[PDB]
Formats: structure tokens, sequence, C-alpha cells
């Protein structure tokens, strides 16, 4: 009867919370949260039904963090076992560099309860936006500073590297003095050399915060005045030193063919813009108010989504503002039909021509989603 | 009336992944340019907007270079910025992950002296961690595109988590999306992991009607016709570690960690050996829970309505944030519900003072003792935030 949902608050105070998460906060029976700033904390409390618990109460200066984490999981699990519909909220993404979330979800499931995790905005998400790089260009390795040292890993200088928790190297309690930071520096020196530059990143949590994105040569990382800047909030971005060369054999096997802002190619693209006409008519959105209302409700109201999934035809029949085609599409409970009814050709719209049941039902689920990784 | 450019994401799931700051900007922006994957998200953007919007996907066409399309996408945004409009661009997922026109527009805007910002959104990777239930930190996590992995002749490291994007269209974009080169990725997987190792095929649900795909396949299976048929343009692979590196006791020693550290942090997916949920160490922590008393009294949130109202406003209203930043003292003086202490803290425009006025000891609250101006001003920014949720 009890259940567990664990969601995130993101990084920036209030702004990074997702719409589905705010909806959960408003409806939940009980909220356990671990956030980093008072404005976010207050915002969660004030939007809630008023039954909440601060998970950070389990930390202590010289207490092993592992003990705190087990306790955080346990208070959530106790309420699940008691039959509450429990929401956990963790700073950032609740599954990224978080021990108690995955633990609680696994244990809940093992014991036969419904449990799920929702994504949130992570520190890496914030970093890509703030530092303005695309991880897909060379590939991107994520690692925790202590973990990489305890397992004697080497960093690959051909890719993007992101190193988290640089401010807590070798610490298992809550005392952070940078006493072992020099061990990470040694790793960096060996893998990248002394002249390679890294970026020290701290994304702005409060309005009063200023984004930190300072560059430091590795040769400067043992300086007292540099060292002092690395806190428990700090992440390092280490750009590639030596991207791996293209292999022409691989390119060929893949069937692939063998800077100024406004070069000739760009100037051509711009000149052609105002007159460009597609080779074929593109569909535009064409959805009734009823359809839009329903689709928003299904996105933001779990109770309604549950009812829809249990009996889609019946649920469609509760929204009589839907067109006949919309009702049919919704009754099928498949993604493709939704695309067919909600997006139509302007030529057909002008002709009063509604999509046929054949057109609706024939929709391919797989290739309805247009992703040309822009 | 200077133009400005903000690029945001829609996230992956229809509507629900949009961030509060993003919705706020949808409502307030002069003009919105968007490229999203589903019609419910598209309609939601339109219906919440000031009604001036443009679908960037209109620039796509067969026999048209994608790059030309991207330059045009950047240009329509920049034109409106130059004209003095408050411009919002929105892309599927996170707008900086596999999106070329976003980075380009921001760079040019900044070069020409405009304020230009990217906002994070929920990525496919983010959705995967939540749906498949692993943490990149436990073993480390390498994320890369299938074609690029092959083109640069990279090896997959079997000791870490691996995420592979774009498995559904190896070696070709286009629209034909015939996965005729997929076997080259399978070869790579076979070489690095062997045939018996298991991968997960992941598709996160976009629409309410979508069902999450999280099927496990042995690498042996990836050549089977009934398996190949499953892979699509929204497919991602998760490859769990096969051979994680052991904890080095000498490294543990050098790090000053106790000799009791013999294992990394726990992964719960079932791909790794999974310790009992309630072993002796866990039972100890649970038994200690009810009677735990911290070494020193902990502060609790304690903030005025005026302070909370202001802090929400600054998070959600860029024009107000701009005003505050320009003159924090004058701004605080427009909110006379603030205490003298709050006004002072806000005037410093630093995070550390905020913690002093927005959190207080329950003992100090009971006695009615307010924090001193000296206490507020001496607050250390570098130790205000406590952010640590894993350990070895
Ligand atoms: N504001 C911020 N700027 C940069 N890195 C940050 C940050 N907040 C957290 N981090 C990173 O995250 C680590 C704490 S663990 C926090 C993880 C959180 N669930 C998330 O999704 O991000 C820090 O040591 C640092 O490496
Ligand atoms: N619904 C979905 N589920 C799983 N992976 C997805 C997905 N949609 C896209 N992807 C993955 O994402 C790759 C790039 S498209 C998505 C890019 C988006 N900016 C983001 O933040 O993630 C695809 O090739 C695929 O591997």
């Amino acid at each position: 009867p009890g259940s567990l949902t664990i969601a995130g608050s993101g990084i920036a105070s209030i702004g990074h919370i997702t719409l589905e998460t705010l909806a959960l906060i408003k409806e939940a029976d009980k909220i356990f949260y671990a956030v980093t700033d008072p404005a976010t904390e207050c915002y969660i409390q004030e939007n809630s039904r008023g039954d909440h618990f601060d998970l950070t109460t389990f930390y202590d200066t010289n207490k092993k963090r592992y003990e705190s984490y087990v306790q955080m999981s346990e208070v959530m699990l106790r309420d699940v076992r008691a039959g509450r519909n429990v929401l956990g909220i963790f700073y950032g993404h609740p599954g990224v560099f978080v021990a108690p979330s995955h633990r609680a979800i696994a244990i809940a499931r093992e014991e036969g309860f419904q449990a799920k995790m929702l994504p949130g905005i992570s520190a890496e998400d914030y970093m890509f936006a703030d530092l303005g790089f695309d991880p897909s260009t060379y590939g991107c390795m994520t690692q925790e500073a202590t973990e990489l040292l305890v397992r004697n890993k080497k960093l690959d200088p051909s890719i993007h590297n992101i190193i988290w928790q640089v401010g807590s190297v070798g610490v298992d309690t809550m005392v952070f003095d940078n006493g072992k930071f020099h061990l990470l520096v040694e790793r960096l020196e060996k893998d990248f050399g002394l002249d390679h530059k890294i970026q020290h990143y701290i994304g702005a949590i409060l309005p009063q915060s200023v984004t930190v994105k300072d560059t430091f040569a590795i040769r400067d990382l043992r300086k007292e005045e540099v060292l002092k800047q690395f806190t428990t909030t700090s992440t390092f971005y280490v750009p590639p030193r030596t991207p791996a060369p293209i292999d022409p054999k691989a390119v060929q096997a893949l069937g692939l063919p063998a800077s100024p802002a406004y070069g000739p190619d760009e100037m051509r693209a711009v000149a052609a813009l105002d007159s460009f006409v597609p080779s074929q008519e593109k569909a535009v959105v064409h959805a009734s108010r009823a359809m839009q209302s329903l689709m928003v409700d299904l996105a933001l109201r779990p109770a309604l989504l549950e009812q829809y999934k249990a009996d889609p035809v019946a649920f469609a029949n509760t929204r009589n503002g839907l067109t006949a085609q919309e009702k049919f599409a919704l009754g099928l409970k498949k993604p493709g039909p939704i695309f067919v009814v909600m997006r139509q050709l302007p030529s057909a719209i002008a002709s009063g021509q509604e999509p046929s049941q054949e057109e609706i039902a024939r929709a391919d689920d797989a290739t309805a989603f247009i992703i040309i990784y822009i």
C-alpha cells in the first residue's frame, strides 16, 4: 500500500525544479529532503502538505557518512512500510553521486512496494550550460576523485573528463581540510603534464552566487592561494589534451564520406534563409483544447495517468470535448496515433479533412519521433 | 531595451521535465524558437507563451545538409536578439548536449555584446540513471556516441559504467535510419566484453502513452533479427562494468582511509555482486537511528515572508535579478517587510550571510536572540553549502 518516489531539486535554488516534481511536492503525504540552501528548503516546505523531514539531520562532524546514508534510507523505508506515499527529494539529480536514494528504491522493491526515481538537473548538466561544451564531441568521462584514486585509475587525455568531489579527497566523515588534495594533483600531473589547463567550476546555487569558471594550469594546483578555492562544492573540468585521430578505414567501413562565424558556407545558408521552401509540406500542431488539457493532465497528474492506463477508452470518454479521431487515437494507448492526430498537414486542415482511422492506427511508434541530433 | 538570448531545454518526457525557470521564461519571453520531439510539449510551449513563436524544425529537408539547417536556426534567433527582443530558444533534452545551433548562437551573441545564457535541461543520460537505477559515481561512467567511438578507434573500458548514444543510427544520419552498420558496434562490444556480457537497451518514455524500454541482452543476442528490430533513433545502451578494478589497500592507506575500506560504493542494478541490504554495519546504523543526538545543536530554517518572497522572485524573475545585482541595497529597500538584519545581509550580495539570516538555532529562536551584524558579515561563503551524499 505504501510507495516511494525519489526526485531532485536541481542545483540552482528553486529554478531547476521540474514541473512533475513540483506537482509531486504539492500532493505527497510525506516528504524527506536533503537540499543545500534555505530558500529551496522553505519553498519545498511551503508548497507541501506540511509533513516533511530534513534528512541532513543525520550528519555529524566526525560521524561516518555511510552511517548517515543508511539512516536517511531507513526513515523513508519506515514510512513506506507504514503505508505512506513517500516522496524523497535530493539536491541535483537524486541518482547522481547519491547513495541513499538507490539503496531505498532497491530495498523497497525487494520488499514488494512500488518505488521509482525521477531525474533532476545535475551539477554536470549545469556545467555543460555554464562552461558551454558538448560532451558528445569527444565523449565524456565522469568520476569521483576518491574513487578514482582508491582503484588506481588513470585519466584518458583524449576525451572530456569531469572530476567530482575534488574537495573531499579521502574524507569519510564531515571534516574537509583538503589534506589529501595533493594526491589528485599527482594523478593530474602524470596524465596531462604540468602545462595543461583545467577549469574550476562552481555553478551558482543562490541569486547571490557568482558562477566560478576559473582556468588553472596544473602547475599552479599546489599553490596555497589556489588550493584554498577548492571546496566541497567544486568540480573540475579537464578538457582533452590530445583528441584521438580519425581512422579513415573506420570512416569508410561506416559508409561515411572521406573558425570564423560567417564564412562562405554560413553566408550562403543565411542568404537562402528567407526564401527556403521545404520539398514537401510539413505538418503543424492541430489539437483541440480537450486534447491539450488531457495531455497536460497526464503529464502532471499521476492519479489521472493511472486511470488512463487502466482503461484508456473509458478515460477518453470522460473528455467529451475530444474530436472523434482524438478519442480513437487515445483509446489505442500508443505514441504513434498521438502524433497523427495532434499534428496535421495545413492542406488537410484547410480542407476540413480529418485523419482516417487507417492513418491514425497505421502510425509507426518507433519513427514518429524526429531526432536529427541538432 | 537591449536584446538578449537564453537557450533552454524541454527535457525528455513530455512537459513534466520542464524546469520552473524555463516555464517562467516561456511565459515572459518576447519570442520563442523551439525544436521539440512531441506535439504535447509543442502545444504546451505555445499555449503558455505570449504567442510569438517559431518551429526551428521547419529548416530541415531531405537533400539539405543538416549544417545549413543549423546555421539558419542560429540566425533566426540572432536576428531577433539584434532587433532588441528577449529571445528564448528551447531544444529537446538538455540544449547543450548534441545540439550544434545552441552553442553557435550563444557564442555569436556574446561576440556582438549581448547577454546570452544557456539553461540546463534534463538529458537522456539523466533519464537513464533514474530509469535503470545506477549512479555514474560508483565505478565512474564514460558516455559517448556510437559512430564517434568507431570513427576514432576508441576501446571501451570494461571496468567502468559505459553509456553509448545513437546506437540506432550507426554511421549515418539522414532519415533512412537503416541500421546497416550496427554490426560494427557489436564487434567493438564483443572485443571489449566478450559474448556473454549483458547490456541494457534503454528508451525513456516521451509521451504518457510511451512505455519505458529497459531490456537486458547478452552481446551474443545483438546479432539476432528479433533483437535488431528493437533499436530505434531514441535508443541508448547501458553497458555495466564487467571487470571493476579492486580497491587497492595501499591507495586506501595513502588516502588516510581506514583499512576497513575493501569495497567501492554499492550498485543495486543486479549486474554487480550485491551485498546484503542489512549486514552488520547497516544494522548498527539502523539501531543507532532513534537515539542519535548530534555533537552540536543544528540550525533550522527561519526566514520571514519578505525574505522568502524575495528569494523566490530572484529565482524566477530575471528582470528583478538584474535590478538586485545592479544595486542590492536599493533593491532590499523596496521590500520593507524585511528585517534590518535581512536587509543588511542582502546588501552584501554574498551567499554566506543569507544562511545566517535564513537559518537559526532553535535555542536562539526560543530566546528571541537575533544574529549580530558582525556575525552576518563574517559568514564564510566557502563553507556555507554542505553537499555530500556518497562515500567509499
Ligand atoms: N553548484 C555546484 N557547482 C559545481 N559542482 C557542484 C555543485 N553542486 C554540486 N557539485 C558537484 O557535486 C558534488 C556533490 S554530490 C551532488 C550530486 C547531486 N545529486 C547532483 O546531481 O549534482 C560536489 O563535490 C561537486 O563535484
Ligand atoms: N527517449 C530517449 N530515451 C533514451 N535515450 C534517448 C532518448 N532520446 C534520445 N536519446 C539518446 O540521446 C541521443 C542524442 S538525442 C538527445 C539529445 C538531448 N539534447 C539530450 O539532452 O539528451 C540519441 O542518439 C539517443 O542515444
